[PDB]
């Protein structure tokens, strides 16, 4: 695979469909460089756990843990960081109401060079046991020689657009990252950023965030096709904001437009949303708990009733995943019978305005609460005009996308319903033989 896109490890499945994946420990194990310095963004921490993640021979090299945590929550991340000498702290500014840090982030500083790592995953146990979540895995960077000249930048504007986004935070101990990633060779990538940071963006700097990232990247770097029309759009997440009292407030509105966008030229297109109902909850193999990691409250879906009929059952026999419950985001755009893809997308960004953007001020700004960050795959980045979708998630031409969860996704029956945290459901068992009672 020239991919690099992975699940994290699932404690409870066969080893073929572990063989594939990469658990934390894999990832910053010795054989991926031997590691002098890490930052890791994040939106909840387990200190003690992560530091327990890194190999012991490097558990001391310094980490720099990048989190949107305010007041009290703040204070305990503090706290629980003050044992290890080697962790400093860096506190995304939030200066948008309800906005917070999604962006899920390692940045791997070796000898040998410099790796970037954008997943899904919290930095807890339970995030990575048993759920189902996505890892993209930059090459390994090389340093450009002291005295050279040259950009390092790839045909995706990779390096340029990291910089960018890390720039956004205006944080000293990131403007040190900064500096790593100008001294590294990143034209290798062959991903396109996507990154959301807080902020009412307007004229030149619309296109830098969010959806209207998106589209801009698409309308670039896509191509339209005759009956694009067919085409679905599919959006997979583990959390829903408000979208307003009908679709055309935002989601089929502004959102679809965006995810529609392929090539330069001026809808029926279906749009399938995956997340799991109340019976993959139960059945799966963490049970009601892991509805924990699901938190759809009942105020809001009460709100949008309207927005259950687009939703599809988590399903994912190709990666032996059905029973373990999404964390990980994707969008992509299948074709009319979901044999291939126009583009992949991996992100933190869940299906929400505070996670995208929602257009303010007549259409004319772009207004982001939240940090978020994801991976394109866009064909024309590999030299192709489609990607052919894996059939067989972990199985063996190399140039076929690995899509994580089966197609086409299964419409909700009449008696299913979303997976909502906050009411109990007592009907029937979970598979440790529990109730949920919140
Ligand atoms: O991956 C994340 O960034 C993320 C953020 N928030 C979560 C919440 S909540 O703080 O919104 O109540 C509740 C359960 C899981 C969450 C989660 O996984």
């Amino acid at each position: 695979n020239p991919f690099q896109f992975y699940l994290t490890r699932v404690s409870g499945v066969k080893p073929k469909y572990n063989s594939g994946a990469l658990h934390i420990k894999d990832i910053l194990s010795p054989l991926f460089g031997t590691l002098v310095s890490s930052a890791q963004f994040n939106y909840c921490f387990d200190v003690d756990w992560l530091v327990k993640q890194y190999p012991p021979e490097f558990r001391k090299k310094p980490i720099l843990l990048v989190h949107g945590d305010k007041r009290e929550a703040k204070a305990h991340l503090h706290a629980q960081a003050k044992p290890y000498e080697n962790i400093s702290l860096c506190q995304a500014k939030l200066d948008i109401a309800f906005g917070t840090h999604h962006t899920k982030m390692m940045l791997l500083l070796y000898e040998e060079g410099l790796r970037v790592v954008i997943h899904t995953s919290n930095l807890i146990h339970a995030d990575w046991h048993q759920k189902t979540q996505g890892i993209w895995l930059s090459p390994l960077y090389p340093r450009i020689a002291d005295g050279t000249h040259k950009s390092g930048e790839s045909p995706t504007h990779f390096k340029a657009d990291l910089i960018s986004y890390l720039m956004a935070y205006n944080a000293p101990s990131l403007k040190e990252w900064i500096d790593v990633i100008h001294k590294h060779d990143l034209s290798e990538t062959n991903v396109y950023l996507i990154g959301s940071t807080p902020g009412r963006f307007q004229g030149s700097q619309k296109d830098n965030w969010g959806h209207f990232r998106l589209k801009k990247l698409l309308k670039d770097h896509a191509s339209s096709m005759p009956n694009a029309e067919s085409w679905p759009v599919v959006g997979q997440f583990s959390s829903v904001g408000s979208l307003g009292a009908d679709e055309s407030k935002w989601l089929c509105s502004e959102f679809k437009e965006s995810m529609l966008t392929l090539g330069k030229e001026s809808s029926s297109v279906p749009l399938y949303l995956i997340y799991p109902s109340v019976e993959n909850v139960r059945t799966s193999l963490e049970g009601y708990p892991a509805g924990g990691s699901l938190p759809y409250s009942i105020q809001t879906a009460e709100k949008q009733n309207w927005l259950h009929s687009y939703f599809h059952k988590w399903s994912a026999e190709t990666s032996g995943r059905s029973n373990a419950m999404p964390h990980i985001k994707t969008y992509m755009r299948p074709s009319p019978d979901f044999s291939k893809i126009a583009w992949f997308l991996v992100t933190s960004a869940n299906l929400s305005k505070a996670a995208w953007g929602a257009l303010e001020k007549n259409g004319t700004q772009l207004m982001i609460r939240s940090y978020e960050l994801g991976v394109l795959f866009l064909p024309s980045a590999f030299g192709l005009d489609s990607f052919k979708v894996k059939q067989k998630f972990f199985a063996g031409p190399m140039a076929t996308f690995p899509v994580p969860y089966d197609l086409p996704p299964e419409l909700y029956g009449s008696k299913d319903r979303p997976w909502i945290w906050n009411i109990p459901y007592v009907k029937a068992p979970d598979t440790h033989g529990n109730m949920w009672v919140p």
